[PDB]
Order: C-alpha cells, then structure tokens, then sequence
C-alpha cells in the first residue's frame, strides 16, 4: 500500500533532473514533485497513469523539507486513504507532506481560464526575459538550475508570463510557483508550505500548451494575487501559502577583506605613459618585441599624479613575457602639492634602478608601493544618540549589538510625526522570538526592508517638548529614540514612573482591545485568562477585576501563583489552574458548574488550545492572542460554534497599518484605565541598555514574571526637562542617507548599479540619478525603477556621460535640482579586453573615459559645486590590485579611479576606491560568463557584496578590497 | 498495510458476541468495536499486544453504522498513517470511522482517577441493578444482549456505576458509553458520532478491576457531564458525542387493535358462580371430576351484573377437560336497572341450552355473546380551537395532519405567558428539516417531550386582548394558537397585514442579531450575504442597505437574481454571485480587490463554507447561521484568524432558554427597523391551514422565494378584536389533561403503571398518585418518581389498597388534596396461577381483590366524590378475551373490570377497559419470564403500547384490545 519512491539524484538516475531545484545552495525536493509522486500513487492505485488521471489535492501541508543529498538515495513512502481521500508522504517514518488527493472526477476545463488583470499592462514591449527573471530569483535565493528554469518571459509585475513543458510535471508546477513568487513585495526565500487546492487536468493541458518558433512547447502563466490563484496549462494552484525560510548562516562567502594603502619601501627602454592619448601603448607594443633589451623596461608616470599604472603594470606582468620584460612603474603620485617631484634625470631614478623594485611610488617624500594589508576585523563604532538594538546573525542572542539607526544620518520633521528621546524600551514575546530566530521578520506587519531591525514594540521616554511619554510601535522600540505618531503616545502619570510606563503599551493596549473591544466582557462575567503571569495574562486580569469578573488563571508554577494572589487580592485558590497541562480544561469545567467561561483569552497551543476552546460557554468569547496554531492553520472543530461561540483572532499589530479610530477607541480604553487606576505598571526587571543581550536571555528562558525592560535612559528628576536629547552611546555604524540629499550611481542601471541603488533606497536614499549612456532597455532596469519610483523614490535614469566635464557638470545640476548631492557612485565601466599584443590606445581610451576621466570629472564637479557631499565612492577591480590576463586597460583606469579617491581623501574630501572581485548574481561576469571559478575566486554574491560595502562606507581607507577565495 | 477484520457473526466465529449489540433491532457494529479493531492494527504494525501497547484515540469521527447481516461477513478494513498519527476504517471502500490512533508514551494512571461527583448521593441504598439498567435502556431503544449488558450497577444519578470484565474490550467500553447514556435527560435512540480522547492503558486497567463475591471481575465506572469524562478501570472517553439516530419505521409491532362489545345472537350440572366469597370454585373443581355427567356444566351468574364469568370460561376452556366439560356461561348483565332480569328457571334457560352456545349474556333483553371486532384504522378526530401540524411518521410529508394540542385539554392562565390566536404560521428550513427528518427534534433547545411536535417557529395573529401581534417562538407555532411569552411579540402596525407580518419574526430577527448585535455591521462596509433571495438573506439585505453598505449577495438563479434587483434597487449586477458554486469567492475577491468583505452571513456548507471564509476581509466577522459543517464538526483552519477576524456562531434559537435583556436587544432592534420602515415584509407564497402538508413538500423543493406561511386563520377586517377566539377545527384526538387534575394510577410502580406514569406527564398530568401496597422499592421506580418530581410533577405514592372501600375513599381523598380528580388508572395486578385443579378459592380472592373489588371501589367513589373525572381505565388482559391455561381467577377479574367499565359507560360516565397482550420491555412478562413467543403473540413494546393507549383514550368503545401476532 505504502509506494515507495527512492529519489536518487545520479547522473545516470531520472530523478536527475532535481539537482537543479537548489534553494540557497541546498538540493531540496520540490513541493510539485511530492504533488507529482502522490499522483502516481493515486495513479497506482486506481491502476492508471499520472496523464490519464486528472488529479485534485487540497488542503496540501508540506511539514518539512526533503533535502537530497549529492551522494545516495532519498526514500519517499507515499500513503492513501482513499476512503477518506487522503494522502501521506513521509520520509523515515516522518511525515513530510499532508492533505487530501482524488481523482478530478468531472474536470473542467473552464476553470484553467486566465483570470483578468486588475489593471492593463502599459509596458508591453517591457517584458523580464528567462535571463532576468532567474537572475532576480537567484538574488532572492532561488539557485534554479536549468531544468528548474522554465519560465521564459514574465511580466513586469510577474503576473503573467510563460512556462516552457519539458514533459515534466514537477519543473512545470515549480515554475508556476516560482512565477508567483516573482512578482513578490516580499524579499528572501519563500517556501510553500500549504496550498489550498491544486487542480491538475493533464487533458487541457495538453491543449493549452503551444509551440513557439524555437520548437518549444509552452504555456501561458498567470497569477492573481487577489483571487490567490496561479493557472498554466492544466494546472490551477489556488491558496498557495509560502513562508520565509531563513537563510542558512553557513554561507561559503566568507569574503577576504583587504586595504590597499601606500607602504614605504641590459638597455634600459623608458616609457612614458603620462600621455593622455595613450599614444604610449603601441610603443609599449614594441617593447614586447624585444626579449633581450626588454628586461629592464621602465614605464614612468612623472606629469600626471593620478595616472594609476599600477593596475597597468600588474595586469601587464601577467602577460606571457610581462614578468621578462620586468615591467617597473615610476609613479609620481604626490598627495600634497607641496611636496616636491622627484626629479626622474637624477640619482633617485638610478637609486630605483638599483632597487629593482617591480613598482616604484613617490608619496610626500617615501620611495614604496601599493600592497595589499588584511582588514581589520573590528566593526566600525560610533558615538551617536540614535542607535537600535539588533541581532546581527538571526537566531543568536549572543550577536545582540547596538546600531546606529535611520534618525542618525536622517533627521526627519514632519507634522503627525514626533521624535521620542526613549528612556525605557519594554522586550516583548515577539522581540524574543525575533531575536532567536523563530519568528520571521516578515511576519510583521508593516514595510520593513531586509537590513531593517524589529526589536522593541513599545517604550517610554520623552517627546520633542520633553514631556513624559509611553508609546507603542509596531518595531524599532528597542532604540535610543522613536519615530512614531502622536496617536500612539500616552502621557506618562505623575506618580509614574518612566521605568513603570514602559511595561503598559503593548500589554494594556492588547488586553483592552481583547477583553473590551472585542470579547466585549461585561461585569461579573466569568473568564478564563491564560498565562495571568505574563503582561498580558496580568492586564486581562486588571480589566476583569476591575469590571467585578471571575477569573480563572492559568500559570506554570507555584511561584507565579502566589505573585498573582498577592498582586491581584481578588483572586482566590480556586482561580489559579496549571498552563503547561490541559487540566485547566478540567479545573474550569468542575469550578464553572460544566457551564464554562464567557471569555478565553488564549495564548497557549496546539492541545493546550483546543482545551481552552473546550472550556468555553454558551456565547462564549474565544479571544485568540497567540500565533502558533493560527501560523500553522491548525483545524479547529466547528461544533463550538453550535454553542453561539464567538472566536475572535485578535491581533493588536494590525493597529499600525490604518490607524483610524478604531486604534483611538484602544487609545481611549488605555487613558481611562490610567485615570482610573485599571492600568496599573506591571512587574519590571530592568537591564541597562549597555548588556541588552543579557535582557533578550534572561526573557528567553521564562523565568520573568511582568515585562523585562532595556533602560536607554536614566530618568533624570524632571517633570517636562526641556533638552530630552538622547545621550551619546557607541553604536556600530551604519550607512544612512538622508531623505533630502539626491544621490548619483553612475553606471546605475548595471548589475552591480542597480543592486546597489536598491540598496541606497533601503538605507533611506530618497533621490537617485542613475546615469546610463543607453538609458533603460532590459526589463529588469524598468521594473527595478518603477518599483523604486512607486515606492516614492525620486529615481531619475540620466544620459549624462561623465566622461566629459560638461556631462558631469550637468549630471550634478540634474542631481541638485532634487536636492544637495549627497554622494556620487562610479559604476559606470566599458570592457575592452584583450592582451598587450592585440590592445589599441583607442580601446584604452574607451575603457578610462568611463573611469578614469569620469571619475576626473566627478572630483572636479564636486569639489566646485557639493558642498553637502558625504559619499565619493568608485567600484575598482581585484584585477587592480593584483592583475587580469589580458585587462591592462582596465587595470590602469581601476588604478587611476584609486589614485583619484587617495588625493580626494588627503585634502579631507569623501573618496572610497572599493576593489571587487568577482561579482555574483549580477553584472559582466553573470551575463559573459558563468559559482565559476574565475582567477581562483568565486563570484561574490550580492549580499555579502552589500554587506561589505556598509562596511566599507564606514572605514578611513581609501581603497578596500573584497573578495572570495575558492 | 491495510489490516483486514472479517467479522463474522455465526454461532462458532469468535466475534458471536456482536450479535448481542442490538440497537433498534439491527445488529451494529460498536464504535468500541472499531476502536478494539484499530488498536489491533496499531499493535501488529508495531509488533505488539493490545494488552501490550496503551492506546490513544484522538478526534475518532464514526461517519456511517456497520450492520453486521446474521448471514454473511463484514470485511472492515484499517490503514494506518504511523507519520500522521491516523488511522481509517472502511468498508468496502467506504469511510466508517477517521481519527488519531497512536501509542501513549508515557501513560499516566493518575488520569483514570475517578472524578468527584458535584454533589452527594443521598440514596445509596437505591441504585439501579443490572436488569433495570437494561430495562430502562431497551425502552430507550437499546436492545443489548447479554455480552453487552455489562452494567452490573448504576446510580439513579447514571454517574455512577460497576463495568463487568468478560476479558473482552469492545464489551466493556460499550458499556462505558451505555452509562455514560444513561443518565441522559434525552430521550430516544443516541448513537456515537465523535469522541474527542480515548486513552487506554491495559496495565491500570489490570488493576482497577477487582472481583466480587460472585468471582467476577469488574471495575467501577464515574460519568462527569460537568467534565465530559467517562473513566472506567483503564479506559477514559472524554469528549463522547451522541446524536440521535432516529428509530426504524419498519418496526414488526404492527399491533391487531380489536373491540369488545356484547354482539346478540347429559345430566346438566348448574354451577352459581355469582358468590363474592369465591366457595365455588372448589365445586367447579368437582364438576371437573367427572366425565360423563360433566358434559352440561352449566355456571350461572345471576345476582351480580358484573360477575365477569367471561374471562373464567375462556381460561377454563383451554384447560384439560374445559372443553369436554364444555363450560357454558349466564351472564345477567342488565346494563340499566330498568331492564327485566331473565329468570333462570324459566323456558329460557331451556331455550338457552337448547342452543348450547358457550357463552350467553343476558342485555337489556338481547341474549348474545361477547365478540372480537376488528377497530376501525380512522384515526379519532374531533372538532376544537387548539390544535398543531404535526407528521405522524417522521421523514413523511405525507403524514402531516392536524393533531389536537395540549392548549385544548388544558387552558393556562398566568403572568409572563399570553395565548394568542394564530393567523398566519410561517414555515422555515427548520421545520422543513424536521418534517422531512434529515433534523432530529432533540437538536432544537428546550425541553420537549417525545411526543411534542416542534414545527413552527414564528406567527402572527391576535392576543387574548384582541391586539394583533406577530410573535416568534422556539417552537409549536405551525398552530391554531400559541402560548408565548409577550417578550417575544410586536404589534403589528396598521399598514401591514397579519399575512405580511408572519414572515418578519424570525427572519429579521435572526438578521438583526447576526449583523448589528454580533456583527457589529457599521455604515459602507462591505459584506457578503449567501442565499440572499432567502428570508434570511433578504432581511440581511434590507440591514445591510439601510445602514449604505456595500451587498455581494449569492443566488442560486437567475430568477432570484431578478427578484433581489427589483426589491432592493440599490443592488446593482457586480452585487450578485451564485450561491451553487464556490465561484462567488472569486466574484468577491476580484470586486473587492482581493481585500475581501467585511461580514459574511454564511449559511452554504462544506467547501462552500470554505470559500466563504476566503472571503473574509482583515477584521472582517464571518457570522455562521447555517449548521451543517457546525453539527459535524468540521475542521476550519485557523490561518484565517491571522487576519484579526471573528467566527461567530449565530443562533438565535438561543433565545428562547434564557430570554434575557439579551434578546430584549434584538427585539428592540426589530421594532426600530420596523417604525423606521427599515424592517419589510417578505414575500409570502400562502397555503391555506386545511393544505398544510403542500406548503411543506412545496417549500422542500426550495423554488420558493421569501416566506411560505399556512394561514390557520383569515384575517377579518378590524384593528383589535375582542373575540379573537380560533375557530373549530376538525383535528385528530389526542390525550392531554389539565395542569390543575390530578391523577391516579392504581398500581402505579409497575412497569406498565411507571410507564403510563410517564406518559402521562408527557401530556399535561401534573398531579399525580401512584398507588402501590409495597410502595417504593426498586431503584427504578425511585428514580423515576424523583425525576418526575424535579420535573415539576406533584407525584404522590400512596399506599391506600383500593381493595377495601375504605382505601378507595382514602385515595380519593389524597388525589383530591392535590386537585379534582380527572383520571384514575387500575392498573393493580396480583397474580395466582395455576390450573383450575390446583387452585384455591383464596386465590381467586387474592387475584380479584386488587381488579375486581378495586374497580368496585374505584367506580364507585368517583361515582360518590369525583365530578370531574374525565378517564377510568382499567388494565385488562387478552387472557381475558381468548383466554389462557391456568389463569381463570385473571381472567374472572379481567371480566369483572370490563364489566364494570361497560356499566360505568352505559350511564354516560368515563370508562375504559384496555385488554393488553403481552407487554414488552416492562411487566411482569418481562420479569418472571423473558421477544419469547408466548401464546402465540409477542410482547408489544412499550411505544406500540402508549401508542395505542393513546388512541383508544380517544375512542367510544367500552373495551378494546391491543396485541401484535408473532
Ligand atoms: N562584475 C564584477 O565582477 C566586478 C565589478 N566591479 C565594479 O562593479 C561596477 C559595476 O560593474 P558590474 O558589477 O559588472 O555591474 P554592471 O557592469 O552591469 O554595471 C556597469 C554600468 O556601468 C554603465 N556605464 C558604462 N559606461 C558608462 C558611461 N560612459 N556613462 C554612464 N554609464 C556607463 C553601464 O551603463 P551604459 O553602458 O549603458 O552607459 C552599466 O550600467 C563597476 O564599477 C565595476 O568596476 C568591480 C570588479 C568586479
Ligand atoms: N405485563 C403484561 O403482559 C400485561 C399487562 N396487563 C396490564 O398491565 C397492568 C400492569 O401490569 P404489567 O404490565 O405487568 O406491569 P406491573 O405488573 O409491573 O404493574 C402492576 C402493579 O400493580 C400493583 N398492585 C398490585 N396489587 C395492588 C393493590 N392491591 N393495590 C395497589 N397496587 C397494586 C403492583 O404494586 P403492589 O403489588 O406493590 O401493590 C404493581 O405496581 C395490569 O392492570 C395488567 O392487567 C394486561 C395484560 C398483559
């Protein structure tokens, strides 16, 4: 009964095909192929095959992931209960996939008909090609490999497109997952975990799939995101419930960081390669000729400063005969105007000749070279007084750390906003579960970028004025200040305290919304609250007493027990059951007469639910505040609802997406009890925002009775203090951009460009210029900056060339007429390859123009006319620092973009020369070439490349380099 | 993997002893059958014993009854899901039983501890013994043999009790639930549909039994409604759910009803048996002595016109030799005092041996016998104000008549309850429901007699004040008048009409209470009503657009499509979806923008309940009127109240039990909408009150849109009529006595006087004295009167023997006490068997005393002191009318009450003489001796019993029979 199916992922195995289902780095069992293998049981079993059985699954749970490992053999039973159409997929006795499978008894073909878009496309021409979507999908975390690939065109929006048939079930389903997952606000890896209901008709699809002119057969793909349906062929998937699987800290980027700083230390043919013609490259041409009288070949950059031969020398020694030609640099590159050139006719030059030196610089008076150090691997700290509490690898408690936040670098002021000095920020549950990994940041509500932390739901401290307030936040609580309405602030009594205040928000705000607004609870209403302990458990209880209700508490033990009875007198023994068993049920029912309770405020699971939904009675209230069974979709039996039951999912965070009265009504319920001595502070154990990892611990374990509580701030003796200016605490630094500076990426419409603009747009970059020659042509540039303009980024695509002075003098009035240009990013490169042999001066000239006087152009515009500049950054190559078979021209621009940035940096202007290795998921080497060893490194994948360059933005180096060892 | 269970039922299969879980007649497989079988499965799939390995069921859902066939096997067949935890039983292909099966891991014996009971047994010394238990449960329908009448002992309470261990599983939980049925306030036939948790634990089970003196072993059973927990020795059931399975119509007591009226026309041995001493009977046995001479026995009854010689011939002569003796009878029974008396030693008694007939009785000058006539099947109908449609056999629309009420025979008048003559009756798709028995009359709330009929739920008409009203009622409002509370009436306003307003009651109400009380329906808020073309949709309708919200509603057609355009304008073609598919999610998803609606008054089933839910908006209230999925507990996924929405089970027949300020709401609520115009009439398809039966298969059909209402009476032009009496109508007699008569049953504590007892207060006794000379001594008698007593029942055991005058004047005189006397039931019975040649003439005394000179007594002091009396009947037996071996002085007494009874009649005074044949589940047949032929005639059951009792209290024949023929 029980079909076995040994998924052996071998060349020579058919099941090959699921290598290329790699989801970060892992070979996981697709969704679609446990869909796939319980229709060839079902098909099996009512002895047809899986293209003759039109199958249903529904209500489709997928409880873990099947990982298929390189060497060996996965064994997958599939169990049916035809009876009661039911299936079971388990692996070692674990059940990996549930739900329900028939055979479609009267399919319709009516229902694989693409459902109308909400709005028509304007950008037809304006498609995302196989390319682009699987590149987008793969900077999500998607590594499809080619059999996993099958979706050719998309839809900028991703609701439509088209799914290649490789008469596979298991590719197509996928690719129709993965085209709904591509048109996704939501970043990271999504997996499916349950689905609603998948109709698959292999009749119609036969007939819906097509042949194009490439001989392929394919089908037409749509999702719809508000009827939740994806259909393609003869396959509709229909509630399709995916989760975000955190990504798995043992990722091989492990980048070597690196700082590129001046270090003091026959015939000879010299070149002079200060030309800026490049004249000198056929003659270095000619030098190549020659075998004998080409060992001591001494190329001498004396006029220019910023020549940047380095790169030239390093790429050139590469070269079969570079090393015998023994190319030695003579750069002049003085820093200081001040400092006097080295005279080249006199005994310095045969001083150098001496030496022998492979590369020979002149610094302010120091005869040395460029040389690669290791960074340091101390995170940058700074003093600030705008600072958030974050985990900076997810799940460990022990990489808690202090960060500057976005008020830091980004002051702003606006009516309906107020910026609270936070003097007390309360830990919460949800902080707890987010800290240790548990808990996904998307799952809160609200926008929140990728970097973004969500530590702290609620606070106390000052507003602007200095008045004493309490706020509640949807996140960013756990700060040295709040950026949060008015709406959300109470004010703090006179006999409170700022260390009281901060434990009422959440919880008090959480209780009224469940016991008032929704459980309506009447007085002298029985009740059964569980975990009374907890803040929350301790608020109800406040709000039932206080309304004369009889409560029955559940709490885990003795000691909880006895705080609640000396907390809450009312109480008596009878009111307190056992929380970590379901004999509360039991307790309730004998003490309540078998009637009940009127209302269950529950944050227990699982069992420990349905006992508490047990306990309920007629017209009970079953107020919902826990997540667990409602994340998971547990079934909850409708025969309580014979009991004119109500069940209420209360969630106070979806206070924080509208905002209306219906928050104001909480607001109003929380200011009555303050005035009314109901809400009273609960319970405090306080730890000083100096050890807030030992806070997040000591919460983990669940000792605490009340609310733990980081003290930010130490209430001064004030009733209104006028300065309520955070104090300055060393915080990791972080790149923050300021929401009124415009911000320019030459080159911004690249790989590497466009991934570093949504960066700056996640690091409050409101004003973008992105400079392309060519403008926007591929899809993923157009949907990338209408997504950005939608999301209400100033994103202007200019065509300024920086290569000439006017382009960039003009590209910096484009940027200043959005606002003070705040920082500029070189990206802009052309490749012109090739060996010494069979290079041009024109292709060194097409190669620099971009770099070399882009970048002469951006430092000369900007020191004439930014005054306001905080970033001058150039992205510089690892074939700078060490050299390319066959890139001199792009060495030598790289070198000169370096020299650039070093004098830049000397007279105290911004300059960052950042030299990248191999860049993956986007760029030149992704669209050239091929996790391909390149030079003997890995291509670096974009979020450790991101990461870098934060932490790169906040170093004193001019030049840093990055990148991966294979 | 599937385990295969042939259950065969033959006398030499080891699974004989399920021939003895009869349930209503049909051998049933046990639900703890199945459990025994799924445990065999789990233990074999994990190698063990069931003894071995400590169970758990979890969730067990019995969705069909096995019958296993007297010839023949069942093949039940159980897959497990070990990865799930689940099990299936099926049978030939068919789901019977789902749930979680799995092995306790860590059993606990502290969880098959005994509950305390919430309050003290006082009668310990009375408890139920074995046969009582199963006297009680065949007469609730359960026909257990003996391997399954394992309740040794059980408390009057049922919470209580002794388990027999016959080593066999399916047994002894069979009669966990048999106790934990048995002290059920239900009535009726209730079979396992669910158990939430089953935990067995065979090694505690081990030692909880414990042996008796009997060397049996057993173990002590505790029932906890509070706790919803049966334990017994090593098994606990929590979470037991019963519904009633309604009772075979194909039931083999087709009784023969017959009628008992007086029809005209050797050396003689003359035997005067008119001697109230009985010194004759000794002479009789000398006339048996005799052959030859013994042919003329001649026994005369001359003095007494009551003697009731009948019976004794008719038992004589089916002893040896009362056929050659060929005993031949003179019964002078002159009905009235004026008729002549034949003289017996005149030319008539030569003419009367001249014809030699075996019997001949003397009447008013017709000289004839007694004969048996076949009753007619007509059932009594008389003409009256107060009556109720009713279906005589459940599931038949067919038999739907006109049954007089309980408001006819006895008038109420007090505070609080006001009768109001019903004009116009609604029917609803409840009592479509009910009349086509797919809804059992127990699943409405309330307290509602076996015999009640509940169809009607809302009228309209006038109160006793003449005022016309429309009121809405639990139930019994399909009536020629109703007694409501005036808490549940509206006065009509003057430009409706009662037609109109007989639709509003129910269907506004229900609306109100599901949008404004618990919906909470706020102005422009979207909202879905299903069936909107429905009442209750259509008032929904009429809420949801007074109040400007935005209405999707579902319709089945385009008919009801039409009609909700043109009755609500403000609909336009985007608020109309279907309500037979589950599309109408998409059409609100894609007119919604996927949002949702805000409310969703839901009464669609299964996966179109489903859909609904993926209806919902965030926050929105899903308000669940319908009962289906709730009734069968199906499972709904909690992820939906991620969405902080609300699930209310809206029942608004919940109003009826408590009838607090809590209703007052909604009553309120339609008031208002109705001075506001807001509340509307529906649509009313009318079918006249003589054609009740067409507007219920009319309404069954569902081509009816709006209201269909039976107008019992037409409205008369007038504002307030003073008479507002109901008219005479011609409806079927039925039993009922008034609240303020008292009733007496002369041997009350039997089975067949516990019986009528019940009965009785079935139909409005509420005083009543059983008379015993014992008095109360078993538990079940006692357990009967108390609960009679906690009804409400004055119930007076007394001793007074109706033997002696004395006596009979002294019960008179209790029943009095109590209130007029308006019944009197002999049902005193005292038994001397035995053959004319061993008996005595003392035991013919002892057997006429309690029938014989109690009927004399009985007769003649209601006669004296009892003008009120409505019944006298008297238990008479079909040896009586046939005769039986060995039961002449039964037989003489039964005849001498039949006598009596006709004498009492002739003058125009109640009297009834019931001739019962064997009579099943209680008596003395069922004590002494053992569904047993006996005399060729099987003992009727006790409904077929009141049934009939029922039907001849209605009837104008002196004396009627009842028995059903094997
Ligand atoms: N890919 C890699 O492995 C490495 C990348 N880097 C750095 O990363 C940056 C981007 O490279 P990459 O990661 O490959 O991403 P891309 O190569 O895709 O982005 C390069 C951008 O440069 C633009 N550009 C070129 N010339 C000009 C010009 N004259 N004016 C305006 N824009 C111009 C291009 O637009 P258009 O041509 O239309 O004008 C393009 O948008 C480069 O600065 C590069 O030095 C460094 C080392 C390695
Ligand atoms: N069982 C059958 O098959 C048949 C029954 N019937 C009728 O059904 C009626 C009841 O018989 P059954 O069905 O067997 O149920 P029961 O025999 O159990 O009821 C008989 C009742 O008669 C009482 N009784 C006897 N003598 C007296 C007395 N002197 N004063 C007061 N009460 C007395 C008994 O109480 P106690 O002795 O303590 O006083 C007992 O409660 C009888 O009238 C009988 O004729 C008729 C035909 C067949």
């Amino acid at each position: 009964s029980a079909a076995i199916y040994n998924i052996d992922t071998s060349s020579e195995s058919p099941d090959h095909y699921l290598v290329d289902h790699t989801l970060d780095g892992r070979v996981l069992f697709p969704a679609t192929g446990y869909l796939s293998i319980v229709w060839k049981t079902l098909a099996r079993a009512l002895g047809l095959g899986v293209e003759q059985l039109p199958v249903v699954f529904e209500d489709v749970v997928l409880h873990q992931a099947t990982i298929l490992p390189k060497t060996g053999t996965v064994s997958l039973e599939v169990r049916l209960l035809e009876a009661s159409r039911a299936f079971e997929v388990s692996e070692n006795g674990n059940l990996v996939v549930s739900g329900k499978v028939y055979q479609w008894d009267d399919p319709d073909p009516r229902l694989f008909d693409h459902p109308e878009s909400p709005t028509p496309n304007p950008t037809e021409p304006l498609f995302l090609a196989q390319a682009e979507v699987y590149k987008e999908l793969r900077l999500r975390g998607y590594d499809y490999g080619p059999h996993f690939q099958g979706i050719l065109e998309a839809s900028l929006e991703g609701d439509s497109g088209r799914l290649l048939w490789k008469d596979n079930w298991v590719s197509f389903m996928d690719t129709m997952l993965q085209m709904s997952i591509l048109g996704s606000a939501k970043h990271g890896l999504y997996l499916p975990t349950r689905v609603t209901a998948i109709h698959i008709d292999p009749a119609t699809h036969r007939q819906k799939l097509y042949t194009l002119q490439d001989k392929a057969q394919v089908a037409d793909v749509v999702v719809s995101r508000w009827l939740r349906v994806t259909v393609a062929g003869g396959v509709h998937i229909s509630g399709l419930h995916t989760e975000s699987a955190p990504r798995r800290q043992q990722e091989q980027q492990v980048p070597i960081l690196e700082k590129f700083c001046f270090t003091p230390h026959d015939s000879p043919i010299f070149l002079p390669v200060d030309d800026t013609s490049f004249r000198w490259v056929e003659s270095l041409k000619g030098i190549l000729a020659d075998e004998d009288s080409s060992r001591p070949v001494w190329l001498k950059a004396i006029n220019c400063a910023t020549s940047g031969v380095v790169g030239l020398v390093n790429c050139l020694r590469r070269e079969p005969g570079g090393n015998r030609l023994r190319c030695v640099l003579l750069s002049n590159l003085s820093s200081t105007s001040h400092v006097p050139e080295v005279d080249p006719g006199s005994a310095e030059l045969q001083k150098v000749l001496q030496g022998d030196l492979v590369m020979n610089v002149y610094r302010d008076g120091a005869w040395g070279a460029f040389r690669h150090f290791l960074l340091e691997e101390d995170k940058p700290e700074e003093p600030t007084a705008h600072a958030f509490v974050s985990t900076l690898t997810r799940g460990d408690l022990s990489s808690i750390r202090w960060v500057c936040s976005s008020l830091r670098h980004a002051q702003p002021t606006c009516p309906g906003a107020q910026l609270c000095t936070v003097y007390y920020a309360s830990l919460n549950f949800r902080d707890i579960m987010l800290a240790t990994g548990k808990l996904s940041p998307d799952a809160i509500p609200g926008k929140w970028t990728s970097q973004d932390s969500l530590l702290g739901m609620e606070f106390s401290g000052r507003d602007a004025s200095g008045k004493r307030v309490m706020g509640l936040v949807p996140a960013k609580g756990l700060a040295t200040s709040v950026l949060l309405s008015p709406d959300f602030l109470w004010d703090v009594p006179s006999n409170w305290t700022l260390e009281e205040a901060a434990s009422v928000p959440v919880v008090y705000s959480t209780a009224y919304y469940a016991l008032v607004v929704r459980g309506r609870v009447r007085p002298g209403e029985t009740l059964l609250i569980h975990s009374g302990s907890g803040g929350v458990g301790q608020a109800a209880i406040a709000i039932a007493l206080s309304l004369g209700c009889r409560v029955f508490t559940t709490v885990g033990s003795a000691e909880k027990r006895a705080y609640l009875q000396a907390r809450f007198p009312q109480l008596d023994s009878t009111s307190f059951a056992n929380s970590r068993d379901t004999s509360f049920e039991q307790h309730v029912l004998w003490h309540t007469g078998g009637k009940g309770v009127d209302l269950v405020l529950n944050s227990l699971a699982e069992e420990k639910l349905q006992a508490s939904v047990r306990c309920l009675a007629t017209h009970g209230r079953f107020l919902e505040i826990g997540k667990f069974d409602l994340s998971q979709n547990h079934p909850l039996g409708m025969a309580i609802f014979l009991k004119n039951v109500t069940f209420h999912g209360v969630l106070l965070d979806a206070f924080f997406n509208e905002s209306s009265a219906d928050w104001r009504e909480v607001w109003a319920l929380v200011q009555a009890g303050i005035r009314d001595g109901v809400v009273r502070p609960l319970k405090c154990t306080v730890f000083h925002g100096a050890q807030v990892e030992d806070a997040f611990r000591y919460m983990a374990q669940g000792k605490h009775i009340g609310k733990v509580v980081v003290q930010v701030l130490a209430e001064e003796p004030e009733a209104v203090l006028k300065g309520a200016k955070p104090k300055l605490m060393s915080a990791i630094s972080k790149t923050f951009c300021p929401a009124h500076k415009s911000y320019i990426i030459a080159g911004g419409l690249g790989g590497f460009g466009l991934e570093l603009a949504q960066w700056l747009i996640q690091r409050g970059v409101q004003k973008l210029v992105l400079t392309s020659r060519s403008g926007i042509r591929t899809g993923y540039q157009a949907k990338q900056v209408r997504r950005w303009r939608r999301q209400g980024v100033q994103v202007q695509v200019s065509t300024s060339n920086i290569s000439s002075l006017e382009g960039a003098r003009g590209l910096i009035a484009e940027a200043a007429q959005l606002g003070p240009v705040g920082g500029v990013f070189n990206l802009a490169v052309v490749l012109r390859d090739g060996l010494l042999e069979n290079q041009t001066p024109e292709f060194f000239q097409d190669v620099c123009k971009p770099k070399y006087s882009g970048t002469l152009n951006l430092d000369r515009v900007t020191r004439e006319a930014c005054p306001e500049l905080d970033y001058f950054v150039v992205f510089s190559s690892v074939s700078c620092g060490r050299g390319n078979a066959g890139q001199s021209n792009y060495g030598f621009a790289n070198s000169a973009m370096e020299r650039i940035c070093e004098k830049r940096r000397h007279e105290g202007l911004p300059g960052l020369a950042v030299q990248w290795g191999a860049i993956g998921d986007v760029g030149i080497l992704v669209e050239t070439m091929s996790d391909t060893i390149v030079s003997g490194t890995l291509p670096q994948r974009m979020a450790s490349c991101l990461e870098v360059l934060d932490l790169f933005l906040n170093q004193p180096h001019m030049v840093l380099s990055s990148f991966v060892l294979a």
